[PDB]
């Protein structure tokens, strides 16, 4: 419906600071003891006039457990209030139905769900939406298909606020990392042997091409021992020079079927590696994760136009796995931006 003029940017974290814990109010004491039960929560959110909504970064926490739905599609299950859970999803352009099944699993114990939904719009702006008293709930188990847009929540009661981010029985949940590096690998060209690699630049390429789906947004987390520059479909996304502080990016304007991620990474001397995690959202509400591994292509002398999407990859080798995230010399302590 809308032209997307947003361009790749530094990733913007969704925060919980304005969000509220909600439950049903079966106990009128907020943060009070509640029965073992499952309860539904719904909120129809519409885009401000003239803007189209594209995708969302979501952080959700629960006491005790939750299932998160968008426009009837299950996008995540999780549990716990000490640390939020990160979710990413593509959106309909003008309205989106968010639905959460929350579960209290311990008798006589508090119950609640808290979520923050950072919507990104076609024009490059964003707005956060939160769980609060405007959500609808029921003092009963969730009806069949409670999460589908076709269910009528007109006669549902309002959710009851259990507490605020900074004033609740739970205290403020810690934000999770935007994406895990656990699961990815430090990779390099195969001249990386015995713990070091030659001085110089190396290039890496990964193409994602699900021709029967519509890709919407990508989130990228990347770090390199020494420095890198990152490209998507030939356009520059960003660059960094730290292997202890990782960078996160949002790509809001993906091509619908074919996207090439390319990295020029440089070694100043000593050990070398590049590591990344990429999440792509699809318009059917599914996602896929890509990590640096041996399915990337790599080359030791970088050719002109190493970044364009459709170059000939003859003479590119499979990238070498230096080690899974955590290996020496870099270890497991990478600083990762908050989701
Ligand atoms: C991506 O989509 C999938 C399915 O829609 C989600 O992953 C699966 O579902 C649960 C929900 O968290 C995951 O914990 C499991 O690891 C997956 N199922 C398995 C391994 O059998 C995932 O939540 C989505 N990611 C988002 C929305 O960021
Ligand atoms: C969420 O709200 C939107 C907007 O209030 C609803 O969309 C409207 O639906 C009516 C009835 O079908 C249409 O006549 C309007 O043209 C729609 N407006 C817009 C701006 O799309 C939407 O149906 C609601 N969704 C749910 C699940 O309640
Ligand atoms: C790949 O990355 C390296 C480092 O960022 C680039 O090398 C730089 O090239 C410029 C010329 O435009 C020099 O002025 C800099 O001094 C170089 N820096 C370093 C650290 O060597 C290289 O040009 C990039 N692109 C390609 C295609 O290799
Ligand atoms: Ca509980
Ligand atoms: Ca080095």
């Amino acid at each position: 419906t809308c032209k997307i003029t947003a361009t790749p940017s530094q990733f913007q974290p969704a925060l919980l600071n304005a969000s509220k814990w909600i439950w049903t109010g079966e106990n009128p004491i907020p943060g009070g003891s509640n029965i073992i039960s499952t309860r539904p929560f719904r909120k129809n959110i519409t885009a401000p006039c003239g803007k189209c909504s594209v995708c969302a970064t979501i952080v959700v926490a629960s006491d005790d457990a939750h299932t998160f739905y968008v426009n009837g599609v299950r996008i995540g299950t999780g549990a716990g209030f000490r640390q939020g859970q990160a979710l990413f999803v593509a959106l309909q352009p003008t309205w989106n139905l968010f639905a959460i099944a929350g579960q209290n699993l311990v008798a006589n114990s508090p119950a609640g769900i808290m979520a923050s939904i950072l919507v990104h719009f076609s024009d490059g702006t964003s707005e956060t939406f939160v769980t609060d008293e405007s959500w609808k709930t029921l003092r009963a188990a969730p009806p069949e298909n409670f999460q589908l847009p076709s269910t009528n929540d007109s006669n549902w009661p309002s959710a009851a606020v259990q507490g605020a981010y900074q004033n609740s029985v739970w205290g403020p949940p810690v934000l999770p990392p935007v994406l895990p590096l656990r699961g990815s690998n430090w990779i390099w060209t195969s001249d990386n042997v015995n713990g070091a690699a030659p001085v110089g630049s190396r290039a890496f390429r990964k193409t994602v091409n699900q021709c029967t789906k519509v890709a919407v947004c990508a989130t990228v987390l990347i770090a390199a021992d020494d420095r890198y520059t990152l490209y998507v479909n030939g356009a520059t996304v960003g660059s960094g020079s730290s292997y202890t502080v990782a960078d996160a990016y949002t790509i809001p304007n993906l091509h619908p079927t074919f996207n090439t991620f390319a990295i020029n990474a440089t070694n100043g001397g000593g050990p070398a590696g590049v590591i990344a995690t990429i999440l792509i959202t699809y318009s059917d509400g599914s996602n896929e994760t890509v990590v640096t591994d041996a399915s990337w292509k790599a080359i030791q002398t970088i050719p002109q136009g190493f970044q364009p999407p459709l170059i000939d990859e003859f003479g590119w080798e499979s990238a070498k796995i230096i080690g899974a995230f955590g290996v020496a010399p870099w270890g497991a302590g990478m600083v990762i931006p908050s989701a």
